[PDB]
C-alpha cells in the first residue's frame, strides 16, 4: 500500500498531496462518500456515479 | 458505522463538515497519516502523537 505525512494547521481541513491524487480517483464534480468505523478508527472514502435530479 | 455525502466543485480537497469531527479527532496542529490500500479502493487516515524535532 501507499502512506503519506500531512498536518493540520489551516482551517481542519485537508487538499491531499498529488501523489494520493496520482493512485485514488478523485474526479471534480462527483459524488464522494466518507464512513467512520467504530473498529479501526480511521475514515474511509471513496467514489461513485452520479445522479442528477 | 457512520456515513455522509459530498461533492467535490472547489480546487479537488475536502474540508469534512462538523458530524464527522465530532465523531473522529482531528486536531489543530496534529500529525495526521493517510495511506492508499490495493483492495478495498478508499482512503484511511488515522492520528498520532506530534514529533517536535
Amino acid at each position: 500500500a501507499v502512506e503519506e505525512i500531512v498536518k493540520v494547521s489551516r482551517n481542519y481541513q485537508v487538499t491531499i498531496p498529488a501523489k494520493v491524487r496520482q493512485k485514488f480517483q478523485i474526479k471534480e464534480g462527483d459524488l464522494v462518500k466518507v464512513t467512520f468505523d467504530e473498529s479501526e478508527g480511521v475514515v474511509k472514502i471513496q467514489l461513485l456515479k452520479e445522479p442528477w435530479k
